[PDB]
């Protein structure tokens, strides 16, 4: 049982629906050729640069990546395709807004250009969000989800090169002695093409078995406005945020949040204003 494909063109309501019962949807066309090649070109060189996750430079290593995988967050100051485009996406929008409506505002927890090198080990089966948010672990079991993981390929995802192993139907499992990789179904995909699961889903990138081929995706972690980021963007520019729209500015948590109770009170608001207004923050300015 493979997993479901959809467009993004003419099923647009059918997919957050889709992951809802599978866990799991495949989005061709999420990205369009031109965008993925502005992409690829302007995050290049910082995936080049990137050190080991967990660099002994950092005062916040990761080390539950592997040495041969390379991420770079913080893509707004970096590529004005993420920024202007990817960011104000309406099959994203559109799929956010259907998945957290029950909670409120959403916002972006994490936008990251993954690239991982030849003979790349398969990570090991896992959820999202258990090493920075343990909170998640704590929700009942018919809570809606909290967050939503939008996997987009930059390069080709094959079975030869690591394509991601999905469970279907793992985001309803209390019960995890059914995993293995037996149980898995793999994510096919060309550039553009993006993988949507939940942060309940089991699944892992998998192997690179040729030691040629280089395996990049976008990785854009959606979450509720309510858990916070594990990316800040404090110390980007006001000239850049400054020519964001926004939409793309409350994202980046440039701006005051909402939630979905009747009489909200707001997130991150500076004595019954927004931040927005406070600072005096402008939008769609040039750079
Ligand atoms: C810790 N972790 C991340 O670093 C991470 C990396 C990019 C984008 C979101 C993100 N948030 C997570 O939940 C996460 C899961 C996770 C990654 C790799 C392995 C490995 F081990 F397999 F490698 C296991 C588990
Ligand atoms: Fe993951």
């Amino acid at each position: 049982s493979q997993i479901p494909r959809l467009s993004a063109i003419n099923d647009l309501h059918k997919i957050w629906p889709t992951v809802e019962e599978h866990g799991a949807a495949i989005i061709e066309s999420f990205l369009s050729l031109d965008i993925v090649r502005r992409l690829n070109e302007e995050v290049d060189p910082f995936v080049k640069i990137e050190p080991i996750p967990a660099a002994k430079t950092k005062d916040h290593p990761n080390h539950v990546l592997s040495t041969t995988t390379r991420l770079v967050n913080v893509l707004a100051p970096i590529s004005k395709a993420y920024r202007e485009d990817v960011l104000n996406s309406k099959v994203l929008h559109r799929i956010c807004s259907d998945a957290f409506h029950v909670y409120g505002d959403y916002w972006v927890l994490m936008g990251a250009v993954m690239e991982l090198a030849p003979s790349n080990p398969a990570q090991p089966l896992h959820r999202d969000m258990r090493f920075s948010h343990p909170i998640v672990e704590y929700l009942k079991p018919d809570a809606p989800a909290t967050s939503i993981n939008f996997l987009v390929a930059l390069s080709p995802f094959t079975a030869e090169n690591g394509a991601t192993h999905v469970i279907l139907g793992s985001h309803k499992w209390q019960n995890l002695s059914n995993v293995s990789m037996d149980a898995t179904v793999r994510a096919l995909m060309n550039p553009g093409d993006a993988l949507l699961i939940t942060d309940s889903t089991i699944h892992c990138g998998g192997a690179e078995t040729t030691g040629t081929e280089t395996r990049r995706l976008l990785t854009i972690t959606m979450g509720i406005s309510q858990l916070t980021p594990l990316e800040s963007n404090l110390a980007v520019p006001r000239p850049v945020i400054e020519s964001l729209t926004p939409l793309a500015q409350r994202l980046l948590g440039w701006a005051s949040q909402r939630s979905a109770a009747p009489r909200d009170i707001g997130l991150l608001t500076i004595r019954g204003n927004s931040i927005e207004k406070t600072m005096n923050l402008k939008a769609e300015q040039p750079l």
